[PDB]
């Protein structure tokens, strides 16, 4: 349960955010294509445009101002999802 | 591997992962290597930062962030925004 969230990642959002991300890791390895699961299941219910980092090893992103976010971990695998741009 | 805000140029950059890299060199405790980075950025480049270290840490509940980055240093995040 250690998770950093902005005020607009209600619990509804958190619980949806939480689901996605086991529904991914669930059907998909390779974590580019789970990071992209959420991210296109995000931009879909919550309206776009969402982006997705998970685990280590992802490609770096410049972000212009974020506006919602969720930093959270399902075991030790650290998922980042944000609205920008 | 980061993600960072357009604002967060190489110079910040840069001072983020020394001040991560100093903290983890200094410090045993996540918590408090989180809390000098904070410290840090706040001397620096003004307050308020919050930061957080690896994935056993307080929640946090953010209002608008206006600068941030997430990064490693090895197997262990960091992720060091302003906001508040």
């Amino acid at each position: 349960g250690s998770v950093v969230k902005n005020v607009d990642m209600t619990e509804e959002m958190q619980i949806d955010a939480i689901d996605c991300a086991n529904q991914a890791l669930q059907k998909y390895n390779v974590e580019k294509d789970i990071a992209a699961h959420i991210k296109k299941e995000f931009d879909r219910k919550y309206d776009p445009t969402w982006h997705c980092v998970v685990g280590r090893n992802f490609g770096s992103y410049v972000t212009h101002e974020t506006k919602n976010f969720i930093y959270f971990y399902i075991g030790q695998v650290a998922i980042l999802l944000f609205k920008s741009g």
